[PDB]
């Protein structure tokens, strides 16, 4: 089923114009122009059926937190170089072959980090690992302050820029979970129109034990990528068919992250920031708001540590 004849012209809501290129069910996109959309197009639609749950949550955050301005505004006044959180551009419905469907356009991008990660033998520098996470913290930042969680921050879940290979973006909000709507918490308890505990490996003591995922979660998930980029490994990565054992490992290490620092870096040599970011971490309570900047300047002496600095060069 061709959602889209390819090369037609598609009007969202707002009666913007777009053609229609072929994919890479997600489409090559850009404004409606005499010219075809090439390989070099800087959005895709994507299309799927309107009583799809996930793209009417993902949607609902775009339109709520990525509003182009809206973004345009914040890197503007928090003095940033760009921000991570893709732009939206607009949406409708579209019927076809008498069935209806959802279309969002959005900003296309490069390579996920997870194909990186693995032709560079799973290893990112602890330079490129502390300037992703300074940038992902910017990430969180943003959404968590537009009253959303991610609840799956993820190797293939970041795409670099297509025209900037140290630009990466954080992506898939189909399951992001709206902690905070109107200002109010949500209570620590289970979501029963949630089905999502994230991905395995990575996910939340919070999203093990069945509650819905909050702003520690995040940071928390943050904190399990960073080992993982480093080392090319977690502990608990033999027995992931078991979300007993991930969960038991996962709390046990919380306790005493010293034992974690000892079994995931060689010998005497963890670098410090990474664990003084967990004991930060483990400090939140569920409704408590973060200290990101904090967060950002232990990771900054990580930085100078390496004799290096925040020059934005994800070096990879």
């Amino acid at each position: 089923a061709e959602q889209f004849a390819v090369g037609e012209i598609i009007t969202d809501m707002a009666a913007a114009a777009w053609k229609v290129g072929l994919p890479i069910c997600i489409y090559l996109a850009d404004m409606n122009s005499s010219e075809s959309v090439g390989s070099d197009a800087p959005c895709v639609v994507k299309v799927e059926p309107s009583d799809n749950g996930p793209l009417f949550t993902e949607l609902k955050f775009y339109q709520r937190a990525a509003k182009p301005e809206q973004i345009q505004k914040w890197i503007r006044t928090r003095k940033l170089k760009y921000l991570g959180v893709p732009k939206y551009w607009g949406s409708g419905l579209h019927d076809k072959n008498g069935k209806s469907y959802r279309f969002m356009i959005m900003d296309r991008f490069g390579s996920d980090l997870q194909k990186i990660y693995e032709a560079n033998a799973k290893r990112f520098s602890r330079k490129t690992v502390l300037q992703l996470s300074l940038r992902i913290l910017d990430i969180l930042e943003y959404i968590h302050e537009h009253e959303y969680v991610h609840g799956d921050i993820k190797a293939s879940n970041l795409l670099l820029n297509y025209k900037n290979p140290d630009q990466v973006y954080l992506v898939d909000y189909g399951l992001a979970y709206r902690y905070c709507p109107e200002g109010v918490h949500k209570a620590y308890a289970a979501d029963p129109k949630r089905c999502h505990d994230g991905t395995i490996e990575f996910t939340s003591i919070d999203a093990h034990n069945g509650v819905a995922p909050s702003r520690r979660g995040d940071l928390e998930i943050l904190g399990y990528c960073m080992i993982q980029w480093l080392t090319g490994h977690l502990p608990w990565e033999d027995n992931l068919k078991d979300p007993k054992y991930v969960r038991d490992s996962k709390i046990r290490y919380r306790e005493n992250i010293a034992s974690l620092m000892d079994k995931c870096f060689p010998a005497a040599n963890a670098p410090g920031e990474i664990a003084k970011y967990m004991e930060t971490v483990k400090l939140l309570d569920y409704t408590e708001k973060p200290l990101y900047e904090n967060l950002r300047d232990i990771l900054l002496q990580g930085l100078k540590a390496i004799g290096s600095k925040d020059d934005g060069k994800l070096d990879l």
